[PDB]
């Protein structure tokens, strides 16, 4: 390739004054 | 490929004020 | 390709005072 | 191909003072 | 192709003080 | 399955200011 | 499964406000 | 499973200021 | 399970300024 | 399991600024 | 009021593959 | 207000291979 | 006010392969 | 105010494979 | 206030493989 | 002004591929 | 000016694989 | 001014993978 | 000025991979 | 000025992997 992109993974800008979490996958999982 | 791009992954840009998880799967998951 | 696109991934532009979650899947979710 | 494009994938622009999921898949879900 | 454009994929644009979910299936679902 | 939905539990934003006056069972259950 | 989704358990910004009397079960759950 | 999700427990930002009176069982449980 | 995920325990942010009176039983458990 | 994640326990943030009488159970147990 | 909703703001769910600019106002512009 | 939502600022879900700008107002542009 | 939202900023939530700038604002602009 | 919420500032959630910048302004900008 | 949140400042969730500045302005500005 | 927007200079992605042969003006100038 | 924007200089993305033969003048500029 | 923004110079990824001739002037310049 | 931002010089990400010829002149100057 | 920016000079990331014949003249400056 010259020069394209592939998105992935997660991102979060801005968290303000919120709870997160309480059984969260917040990633990337990957298997082979 | 010359400049393509292919969309993919997780994103929030703004989050303010919330309650975020009990039981999220947030992100990008792959198995091969 | 030369300079094209393929739309994938998920995204939330602006998430302001709300519950998010509770058995939520967001993101990319792929299998080989 | 030259400049085309092709729509995929799952985008919400604004959500604002809302409840969101209780079992929801929002994202792009793929299997080959 | 040259300069064609194909729609798919799944958008919302704006979503104010509402309840969504419940048994949503919100974006591209792809089977090969 | 594979990438379903099925709501579940006690639902969204349900009994917004609702003035009860009592014995109400709410949610997804059963009584004996 | 692979990557559904199911909402359960208590639900989301449910009884926002709600004066009660007493006596309610809310949830997900069994009473014997 | 692999990926999936699934809510469960007591839900997200409930009973927001809900005056009660008593006795109210909420979440996910069983009385015997 | 490989990268699931499931809410439990008590929720997010519940109950916010809600007045009680007493007798409630909050989260997941089981009563005899 | 592998990667995943379940929330329990008491919760996040709960009862803020609630004004209670007593009595209540909190968390993730069982009575007897 | 008790559980209304105004819409506002400018929201755009899904853009792939294009040109958006040149001389642009997207958003909230108010003046008092 | 009890529970109400009122929309206002300015989001993008997903944005994929995409030139924006050249001039461009993305936002809240407000003056008292 | 006792549980009410008011949408306002800027976000994006996924941007892959783009070119964002030259001549751009992105955010909120008050002036009072 | 009780609970409530309002948004601001600017936030991205994923940014990747582009340039940004090129007289760009993001974030937040008040005058009193 | 209560329990209440305004958003603001800027944040960015993932960057990769980019050129982020050449006259950028990411942050607050903030002028009494 | 306040905060109104004005494209100018080059475009946005223009002469995609466009074989030229020479001699071409692009752009906001001025010849004399 | 307060908080507008305006395009200037050379484009974005522009030329994109753009076979050319010579003599162009690209930007914002003034020839004599 | 106070917080406004202007593109200029080069612009952003222009001229990608663009096979020249020579004799080309790119920016924002002035020729005498 | 207070705040606000400008782009000059070379650009971001210019002439990716580009085959020139020979005798461009790229930036922001002036030729006399 | 007070916190404003300006880029200059050479760009950010220019030229990647551009095969030149020579003669160019890149960034900010001026020939007589």
């Amino acid at each position: 390739g010259f020069g394209n992109s592939r998105g992935g993974g997660a991102g979060l800008g801005n968290n303000q004054g919120s709870n997160m979490g309480g059984g969260m996958n917040f990633g990337e999982f990957s298997i082979n």
